[PDB]
């Protein structure tokens, strides 16, 4: 995709860069290449319950009177209060999955070939009301991952942004991980967002099981938590809790430390995963 003035006598082709979803309008971040002929409107509409995207505001109207989606397709592997997680296998719900990976790369730098839907699971994060279930956000994770991670690429859609929801997705992905019994990582390289949102995350979780067992290796922190050790620790590095002696790391910290950390305006998820509304198994 091209930015910058175009040359003197040349017709600029217009990319996506605005869409109204539901009731919000959001300004796009990044290029995402929807058909060229949706690009060349004002805004692009979106069906928020099917993803169907649309170039009037009148198919717009009419898709809203016609169609009967109100939730997202797939399982609904979670729910608690009015949160609600849909658990949606890329091979299965091809359509909604390429609709979904062509509104995330309006937020995202990169991502894989948004038709390339069928290696992937999507996990997409509801807020439930009368009317529906409303999309925040998702996170999409390889069947199988060569890099061992365990989310592909994570968004909050902006709106509801610096609001705990993209902590609670990564939470989940880590309540997955753990009942596979294995230790993933985010798909790298995360943006400055990503790093903020993940650094929040496993200082919040490794500070909690610090002061709830009190004192516990970094291999046991790894093993309870499903963060990878080298996770674990740059962050107890940020939190000048580790030393290095003869090529080891070793964990070094108080208990009043420690909470000294929880207690500071830094280190408080305002809604975490319930294991107990969890209806999940491996496959594997
Ligand atoms: C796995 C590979 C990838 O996907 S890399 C790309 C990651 N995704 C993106 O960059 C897409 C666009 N961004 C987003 O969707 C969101 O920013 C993500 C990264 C999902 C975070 O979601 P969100 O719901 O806002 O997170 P949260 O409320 O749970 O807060 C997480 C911590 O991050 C911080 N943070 C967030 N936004 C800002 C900001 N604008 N300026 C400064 N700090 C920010 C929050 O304060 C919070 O940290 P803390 O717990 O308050 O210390
Ligand atoms: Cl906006
Ligand atoms: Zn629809």
């Amino acid at each position: 995709h091209s930015s910058g003035l175009v040359p003197r006598g040349s017709t600029k082709v217009k990319y996506v860069d605005k869409i109204h979803i539901g009731n919000y309008e959001i300004d796009a971040w990044y290029f995402s290449p929807f058909p060229e002929d949706y690009g060349k409107q004002p805004k692009l509409w979106l069906c928020e319950y099917c993803l169907k995207y649309m170039k009037y505001e009148k198919s717009y109207r009419f898709h809203l009177g016609q169609c009967q989606w109100r939730q997202p397709p797939g399982k609904e592997i979670y729910r608690k209060s009015n949160i609600s997680v849909h658990e949606v296998d890329g091979k299965d719900h091809k359509i909604y999955c390429q609709n979904l990976c062509l509104l995330a790369k309006l937020f995202l730098d990169h991502k894989t070939l948004y038709f390339d839907v069928e290696p992937f699971v999507f996990y997409i994060l509801t807020e439930v009301d009368r009317q529906g279930a409303h999309i925040v956000g998702y996170f999409s994770k390889e069947k199988e991952s060569p890099d061992g991670n365990n989310v592909a690429c994570i968004l909050t859609l902006p709106p509801y942004q610096r609001r705990g929801y993209g902590k609670f997705l990564i939470a989940f992905s880590y309540e997955l991980s753990k009942l596979e019994s294995t230790v993933g990582s985010p798909e790298k390289p995360l943006s400055d967002l990503g790093k903020l949102s993940y650094r929040s995350y496993w200082s919040w979780v490794l500070l909690e099981n610090l002061r709830d067992f009190r004192g516990l290796s970094i291999k046991d922190l790894s093993q309870m938590t499903s963060i990878t050790q080298n996770d674990i620790i740059s962050t107890l590095q940020s939190l000048n809790m580790v030393k290095y002696w003869k090529g080891q790391h070793v964990i070094c910290v108080t208990p009043k430390l420690v909470e000294e950390h929880l207690k500071s305006a830094q280190y408080k998820p305002p809604i975490t995963v319930d294991s107990v509304c969890l209806k999940w198994a491996p496959p594997k």
